[PDB]
């Protein structure tokens, strides 16, 4: 409350942390799925379902350029991109083993940088 804070967490490392974590995101072998937007022209129901599209370009252009206003908020569209492929794909595709794989992988690399 006003004039009562808890103890100041040291926050001043978490572009370069998160910047990391998505390095190590984007040069894994399962990233495939997840490097460019999906091409809404060429993928039919995409646009129509998927409210809010995400990818790991187009987080890396947030990140870079100041729009994340927190981690918590980077978290947030790294998960939108897992969340979105098990809305579009079947369990046992490609695709959504992939997104699976990844998920698992992005969320350890979270818990050992952060928790």
């Amino acid at each position: 409350s006003m004039s009562v804070k808890k103890p100041k967490r040291d926050d001043s490392k978490d572009l370069a942390l998160c910047s990391m974590i998505l390095t190590e995101m984007e040069t894994h072998e399962d990233a495939w799925p997840f490097l460019l937007p999906v091409n809404l022209k060429l993928v039919p129901g995409y646009k129509k379902v998927i409210k809010k599209p995400m990818d790991f370009s187009t987080i890396r252009e947030k990140l870079s350029s100041g729009q994340y206003p927190n981690l918590e908020t980077f978290a947030l569209d790294v998960r939108l991109v897992f969340d979105n492929c098990e809305t579009f794909n079947e369990d046992d595709s490609d695709i959504g083993r992939a997104g699976h794989n990844m998920r698992k992988y992005f969320e350890k690399k979270w818990t050992d940088t952060f928790k």
